[PDB]
């Protein structure tokens, strides 16, 4: 009854402190959230990250083949009631996909989906699926052969997810710095979430960071 869980659909992020602002309605100094700074002017507010980017890769790049069989099975049953190289699946909006630098897209080692209306094959040389909203995404991840499903962008592609409770887990990456923000990371039942993971403290170059797990229990 659970799909979060059945097709292991997890969500990673890097989020900022908000840098403030003395003009406009959208100064907040006293925010309960320290970190809630995602994008800013379709860009990265703190522009790149060594350390970041190494642990994002490890992350939705890892695959433990001898753990997939159970996943197999779980699938197979609710499914019931190829060979294919194993690898995790990463889901971004069209911003995000249109960002990544070329040499990078498709995302390495890793099978790329992008949520658009828009888009089309045609101009798209590079292998990714394309599908036109969350509903799809079930549709292709229940006839797919991957280890986990991984969120990585952005704002609505998030907000859409927890709102339909489909998120296993959170990746949470807490950037200790203060950028200009015009995109924020989307509010969840903090409740349904208890913190599973905390790791030490980060250092890339002067900017400290973290990285903490959320899981649905
Ligand atoms: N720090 C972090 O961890 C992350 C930061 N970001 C930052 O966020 C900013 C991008 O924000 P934003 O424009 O929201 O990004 P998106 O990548 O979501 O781009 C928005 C577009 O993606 C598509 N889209 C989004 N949600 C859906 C949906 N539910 N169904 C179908 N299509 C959907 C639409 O495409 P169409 O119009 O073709 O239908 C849409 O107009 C950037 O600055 C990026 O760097 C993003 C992810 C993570
Ligand atoms: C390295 C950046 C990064 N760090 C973390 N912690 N989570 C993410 N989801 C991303 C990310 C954002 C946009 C694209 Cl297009 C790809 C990955």
């Amino acid at each position: 009854e659970n799909l979060s869980d059945v097709f292991d659909i997890y969500a990673i992020c890097a989020c900022c402190k908000v840098a403030p602002t003395s003009e406009g309605t959208k100064n907040e100094p006293f925010s309960p959230r320290t970190f809630r700074g995602l994008g800013n002017k379709g860009t990265l507010p703190w522009k790149c990250n060594s350390v970041d980017m190494k642990y994002f890769r490890s992350v939705t790049t890892y695959v433990d083949e001898s753990k997939y069989e159970k996943l197999k099975w779980k699938r197979e049953r609710y499914l019931r009631m190829n060979a294919d190289k194993l690898q995790n699946v990463v889901v971004m909006g069209r911003s995000n996909w249109e960002s990544i630098p070329k040499q990078y897209k498709p995302l390495p080692n890793r099978i790329n989906v992008v949520l658009s209306k828009t888009l089309t094959k045609e101009d798209v040389k590079e292998k990714v699926f394309i599908i036109d909203s969350i509903d799809d995404l079930l549709l292709l991840l229940k006839k797919l052969k991957y280890y986990k499903c991984f969120i990585i962008g952005g704002a609505q592609v998030y907000r859409e997810c927890l709102s339909r409770n489909l998120i296993k887990q959170i990746y949470f990456t807490r950037i200790n710095g203060a950028y200009p923000c015009d995109v924020f990371f989307p509010e969840f039942d903090e409740s349904e979430f208890r913190v599973t993971s905390v790791s030490e403290v980060y250092n890339s170059k002067g900017t400290t960071l973290d990285f903490l797990v959320y899981s649905k229990v």
